[PDB]
C-alpha cells in the first residue's frame, strides 16, 4: 500500500514490540512473534555490514576459532550481509518449507537492506521462519518439507 521507502522510515521501534527471540524446536533460537502481523508487513530488517561472497570463508573461519557463533545471510553469489557483530535479533530467523515470512534485497536512499517480510497473517506466539536460500537435514515439520536446507 506505501511505497517501499515510506515503509522501511519506521521499523527499529516497532520490530522491538513485534518479535523476540526464545528457544526454537526447529534448532536452537529462534525468532517468534509477540502480537498478530499482517500479511505483506515489513517486520524486521536483518541487520549487519555487506560485505563481499570471497570474503565469508575467512571471516566464517575466524569466528569459529573464537568460538563465536557466525551469522551470515546470502544476498547472492557476490554478497553477503554479516549479523555476526552488528546484527539484530533477525540473525536468528529459523528455515522452513511452509514459511510465514519472506526475504527481498531493497535499496533505499542509494543503500542495500535486508528486509524480511510477512508472507500470510503470523498470530501471536508463531515462529517467524522464511526458505532459505540454499545438505544439511531440515527440521520445519512442514507437511510438504524438502527435508534438507
Ligand atoms: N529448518 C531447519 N532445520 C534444521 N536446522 C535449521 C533450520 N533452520 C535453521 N537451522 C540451523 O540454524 C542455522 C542458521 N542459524 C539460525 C539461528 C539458529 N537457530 C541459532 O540459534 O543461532 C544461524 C546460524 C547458526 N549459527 C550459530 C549456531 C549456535 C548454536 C549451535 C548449536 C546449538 C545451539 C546454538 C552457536 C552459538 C555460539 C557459538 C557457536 C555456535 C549461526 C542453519 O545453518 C542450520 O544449522
Ligand atoms: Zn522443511
Amino acid at each position: 500500500d506505501l511505497p517501499m521507502p515510506m515503509r522501511f522510515r519506521h521499523l527499529k521501534k516497532t520490530s522491538k514490540e513485534a518479535v523476540g527471540v526464545y528457544r526454537s524446536p526447529i534448532h536452537g533460537r529462534g525468532l517468534f512473534c509477540k502480537r498478530n502481523i499482517d500479511a505483506g508487513e515489513m517486520v524486521i530488517e536483518y541487520a549487519g555490514i555487506v560485505i563481499r561472497s570471497i570474503l565469508t570463508d575467512k571471516r566464517e573461519k575466524y569466528y569459529d576459532s573464537k568460538g563465536i557463533g557466525c551469522y551470515m545471510f546470502r544476498i547472492d553469489d557476490s554478497e553477503v550481509v554479516d549479523a555476526t557483530m552488528h546484527g539484530n535479533a533477525a540473525r536468528f530467523i529459523n528455515h522452513s518449507c511452509e514459511p510465514n515470512c519472506y526475504s527481498r534485497v531493497i535499496n533505499i536512499d542509494g543503500q542495500k537492506h535486508i528486509v524480511i517480510f510477512a508472507m500470510r497473517k503470523i498470530y501471536r506466539g508463531e515462529e517467524l521462519t522464511y526458505d532459505y536460500k540454499f545438505k544439511l537435514p531440515c527440521n520445519c515439520g512442514a507437511k510438504k518439507c524438502r527435508k534438507f536446507l
